[PDB]
């Protein structure tokens, strides 16, 4: 993919990893480029279109954790204003297992239900021209952090999810891969809980190993995004980025 | 583990998979053998209360996705009764992708839920004396049908979610292994529904490739209970019983 003039819709684009990587975007020469996320960011706002003016950047309100109907309502009228989108990037999650419904609920079934609605406008079977989806899912679908074995699990749920979008490509029109960030250096991990507090120690001890920062992790981001694989599995750790062989454990033959 | 005068909870005991696997449990003369489950079968309960009638036999009604709460209250009744359990079996799945919340809510969360749970009455921190857990995952979670994208990641879910109580026990005193059932002809499978209906022809595809039955699957279930490997990842299909490896993509190193 060549990003210059493409329309980009992005959940959760404001938090760490999601900022840096919406400033690499936007260095991109997007067309459009909109912002899903809970709470809007002025600062951020005014960051991102001081980096490339030409860029025309908007925002909407966006809890993942509203039910489909009011995704697919939010989704129409962003599809009808601009007619077409190139890119969905789901990116919303929270790191907090004392909260284990709004866990999964965020990071998984939220991420599910706006790709459902996201398909009303871009499945073939529909009449639509097809799509990109580029999943946030995380190292920890593939190895849990076990002291956070919610998260780990909500986790591990959307990169088989983004493995079987991307084995549907060919019925849905619709392309998929996930991005798996190793230890990257934001809000999310320097203050958390650990489930039935099993390590109340759990970020200084996860932190005292070699981490990335959000900046390194958004310019391989960009890179993913840039090599357009669908069924790839990235892994971006230290740095670097890194596409895995998923294990070929059981197949259904179907 | 000798089964012989063992305290026995199984959540979702009377399905396929589950009543065929409670038949050879209560070949094993357990002391107590209580049934958690959503429906009532009456039939089914008497035929397993005449197999082994010195085996004590009990049903509550229990649905997986009430608030942890309730489990609690649920649980304190039956360890007012018992006073000691040796196993919990969580078995509880639906299939149908049609239901993704209520999808992620059986198969997923509550059985999250009703492992939280039980770790009230368990955990060696708490002075509890630990326990077992036996989670009915599926070869979905290794690999999935990409049919039923969110069936097979809530079973990508709970495979993660088993590794990580695994490696947990240390602190919690409660050991885990998860049983992953290849394709088992029972009625779970035989007609399903779709994400977003794309092969609706699914079960009947399926049903065209190697199978095994539920008596096949419910002898290794029984056999893999009484080796009792803390952090197994048991496949069951095709008639045998094989421990797989997990594959090591990424380490968190605490
Ligand atoms: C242990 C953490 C982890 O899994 C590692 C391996 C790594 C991999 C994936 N992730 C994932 O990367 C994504 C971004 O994380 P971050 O580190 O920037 O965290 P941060 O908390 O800064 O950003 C969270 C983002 O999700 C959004 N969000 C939260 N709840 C929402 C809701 N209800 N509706 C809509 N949006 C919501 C926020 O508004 C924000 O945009 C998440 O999916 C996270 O799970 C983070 C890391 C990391 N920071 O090290
Ligand atoms: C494609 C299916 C698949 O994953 C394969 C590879 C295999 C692996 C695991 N499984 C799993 O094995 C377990 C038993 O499946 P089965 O074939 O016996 O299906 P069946 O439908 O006969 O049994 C479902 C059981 O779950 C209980 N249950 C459902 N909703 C509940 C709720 N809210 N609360 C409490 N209990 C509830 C039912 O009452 C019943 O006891 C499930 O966890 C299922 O996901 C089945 C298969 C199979 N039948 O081929």
């Amino acid at each position: 993919m060549d990003l210059t003039n493409k329309n980009v819709i992005f959940v959760a684009a404001l938090g760490g990893i999601g900022l840096d990587t919406s400033r690499e975007l936007v260095k991109r020469n997007l067309k459009n480029f909109v912002i899903l996320d809970r709470v809007e960011n002025p600062t951020a706002l005014a960051e991102l279109k001081a980096i490339n003016p030409k860029v025309n950047i908007t925002f909407h309100t966006y809890d993942v954790t509203v039910p489909v109907a009011e995704s697919k309502k939010l989704l129409k009228k962003i599809f009808d204003q601009l007619k077409t989108v190139d890119i969905l990037i789901n990116g919303a999650g929270i790191l907090d297992d004392h909260q284990i419904e709004r866990t999964i609920a965020i990071n998984f079934t939220g991420l599910v239900n706006t790709t459902t609605a996201i398909l009303d406008f871009w499945d073939k079977r529909k009449g639509g021209p097809g799509g990109i989806i580029a999943n946030i899912c995380s190292v920890t679908g593939f190895n849990a952090i076990h002291q956070v074995p919610v998260y780990s699990a909500s986790k591990a749920a959307v990169v088989s999810f983004t493995n079987s979008l991307a084995k549907l490509a060919p019925i849905t029109g619709v392309t998929a891969y996930s991005i798996n960030p190793g230890i990257t250096r934001t809000p999310l991990v320097h203050t958390f809980n650990s489930w039935l507090d099993v390590e109340p120690r759990v970020a200084e001890l996860l932190l005292s190993h070699p981490t990335q920062t959000s900046e390194q992790c958004g310019q391989n981001f960009v890179k993913a995004i840039e090599a357009n694989k669908n069924g790839a599995i990235w892994k971006l750790d230290l740095g670097t980025l890194e596409a895995i062989e998923w294990t070929k454990h059981w197949d259904s033959h179907i």
